[PDB]
């Protein structure tokens, strides 16, 4: 908060704060909704990632990690791969939209 | 320094140097302050990451690594996860602010 002085910082800081408060508040909701939906779909498909709380994989994907590979024992591996691809393209598209 | 010639490079180089010297000098301070605060909080919470010098995890997070996962033996795993989420959103927001 104490960046009120130092004009060179403040001129940009106030306007970027206004922009962020106006815009980013409508990102986290939709991204979280999509993440929860995809996590529920994955845990429901993989039961035959063991619990709903194991949604950290999507966060690893959006931060860089994720370990995208075949699941071997899961027979419906193609469907899981397609779901992961859909999720990654969707989140990249959404972040591109925010950036623009 | 020897890029003074080669006009096509220099026209952009001088102005981008001025911009960087004016702007980036007020990023590393605040980012380092937040990183140190979060590292101290994590090491203080996890004592019951073993030392203050183990702040490299946040740098791994900001470069792509980080190994975001449950800590098992640490009972207050939810608080640690919430702190990590707060830190990652904070640093992404700060870098977005710089970019804009």
């Amino acid at each position: 908060y104490y960046t009120r002085g130092f004009q060179h910082t403040g001129i940009y800081s106030v306007m970027i704060q206004k922009v962020i408060l106006r815009d980013l508040l409508r990102f986290l909701l939709v991204y979280l909704v999509f993440l929860f939906g995809f996590a529920v779909a994955l845990v429901s498909l993989s039961r035959e990632r063991s619990i709903l709380d194991a949604s950290l994989e999507l966060f690893k994907f959006t931060i860089g990690m994720g370990e995208l590979a075949f699941q071997e024992q899961l027979r419906f591996r193609g469907v899981v791969l397609l779901l992961l691809l859909a999720y990654v393209l969707l989140t990249y598209v959404l972040l591109l939209n925010m950036l623009i």
